[PDB]
């Protein structure tokens, strides 16, 4: 009955962040109670033939809760999740909200070894994956966990086997029993987003913290009800989650459109299909999609934002983005720990076309620094340290790492190499280890 451990912000911080309006303390399904409230019949999820409106989603995701809540999973339980580029993966995300599990969602492209490790540090109960990636092709690492004392209490398979439990019988039929269930607390923690060398780092993301970057960040973005995002990156990541991603998507009441990966001839299809007008990606997939979007011109011509984060995203390539892709671009630096910075939609050519951006909230705290910590001159180099409103406290259960990367005032050191430019935005120009 102990809910995960976590650090906390300190009291002083925390009443700061209610008093400005930016921790309202509701659990992250408020996004999809409220838009159940204001437009139950607007599209939230297109993904292939499918299209799930706000009140089918929250039906679903509240069918799988009641079946989880049955089983005695709830509050002070952890889960892991694993799962490609589909509906599914919204629809329990959203369960587990509601339920109160604590949910880390790996990447598709994570292995055994990965997930072994996510499994010993979490302890889950619960287990979603598919038939149809590797780790799960045949019983081998499922039945390792026993040899371990770390098997789940429950799994759960797409593509399920006809001896499996089925992940969309558990959606589609509400449990015999009702078993009472709810959130985690608003300032507790809702899930594990991911560091992005060694396994991924867990880092507790509450709902106040989270909520916030995506109510914010949907309003940087400009957001509204017309919004269909494209979602080609994987699922999971902060970037394509919150940033503002499908949750800032739904929080501004408009609808995602499932791809399986960045590849152009399909994802030019799928814009075409569903009048795509939002998409977000990283450099190495924008070069491929400028290496079409010439010939397939008449495919993507409602795209009207696309987001860049990533690596290096020099002048010259960001330049092509609103002259092949003819949308307006929009560069993004930031990190799953935290800060996240936009260029404004306003900002000059200049400003969009060769920095990435300023961090979402007034009150993110940005220190730039030199080898002995002391702040540089303005405009100089220096390596990035921070805190603010949506910013971690720590890592789960790892004391040592933590203090390593935390300074006294709890600021965090993401290791980026960064300049502030003299019209206020940042430049990301290298990293240190
Ligand atoms: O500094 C970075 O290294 C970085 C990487 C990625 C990123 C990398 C891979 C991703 O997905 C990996 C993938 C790419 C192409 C096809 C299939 C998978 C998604 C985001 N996104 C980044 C980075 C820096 N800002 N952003 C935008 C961002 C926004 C919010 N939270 C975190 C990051
Ligand atoms: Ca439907
Ligand atoms: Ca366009
Ligand atoms: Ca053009
Ligand atoms: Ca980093």
């Amino acid at each position: 009955k102990q809910l995960i451990e976590f650090v906390r912000w300190s009291p002083e911080r925390a009443q700061h962040y209610r008093n400005k309006g930016y921790w309202i303390d509701q659990p992250l399904t408020r996004i999809l109670t409220v838009g159940v409230q204001s437009h139950p019949h607007s599209l939230a999820i297109i993904c292939g033939e499918r299209q799930l409106s706000y009140i089918e989603l929250d039906r679903l995701s509240t069918n799988l809760a009641t079946r989880l809540a049955e089983k005695g999973l709830g509050k002070g339980d952890t889960a892991l999740v694993q799962l490609p580029n589909v509906a599914e993966f919204y629809i329990v995300f959203f369960a587990l909200l509601k339920a109160g599990v604590v949910v880390l969602n790996a990447l598709y492209s994570h292995r055994q070894y990965e997930l072994n490790a996510f499994i010993k540090q979490i302890q889950p109960k619960l287990l979603i994956g598919s038939r149809q990636h590797e780790v799960f092709s045949n019983n081998q690492f499922i039945d390792s966990l026993h040899d371990v004392n770390l098997s789940p209490e429950i799994i759960l398979m797409l593509n399920h086997q006809a001896t499996d439990f089925g992940l969309l019988d558990w959606i589609e039929t509400p449990a015999e029993t009702f078993v009472d269930f709810s959130s985690t607390p608003a300032d507790e923690v809702a899930f594990f987003q991911l560091s992005g060398t060694g396994t991924p780092k867990l880092i507790p993301r509450t709902h106040n913290d989270y909520d916030y970057s995506v109510r914010a960040s949907a309003e940087i973005c400009g957001l509204n009800s017309n919004t269909r995002l494209l979602c080609a990156l994987p699922a999971p990541h902060n970037f394509m989650l919150s940033s503002p991603g499908a949750l800032g998507v739904l929080h501004a009441g408009g609808c995602v459109v499932m791809a399986p990966n960045p590849e152009p001839l399909n994802c030019f299809s799928i814009i075409q299909r569903h009048q795509v007008n939002m998409a977000s990606l990283v450099p190495s997939a924008v070069i491929m999609w400028l290496e079409k979007a010439a010939q397939y011109k008449d495919q993507i011509q409602s795209l009207k934002l696309l987001q860049v984060g990533g690596a290096s995203f020099p002048e010259s390539l960001a330049r092509q983005v609103p002259e092949v892709l003819n949308c307006k671009l929009q560069q993004v630096f930031g990190m799953a720990e935290g800060l996240v910075n936009y260029t404004r939609l306003d900002d000059s050519d200049e400003q969009i076309f060769t920095t990435q951006g300023r961090p979402i909230s007034s009150d993110d705290e940005i220190k730039i620094v030199d080898e002995q910590y002391r702040e540089v001159p303005e405009g100089e180099i220096g390596m990035l340290a921070t805190r603010g409103p949506y910013t971690f406290c720590g890592y789960y259960q790892s004391p040592e790492h933590n203090s390593q990367v935390f300074d006294e005032d709890n600021y965090y050191y993401s290791g980026d190499l960064v300049q502030r430019t003299p019209d206020g935005n940042l430049r990301v120009v290298g990293r240190i280890k």
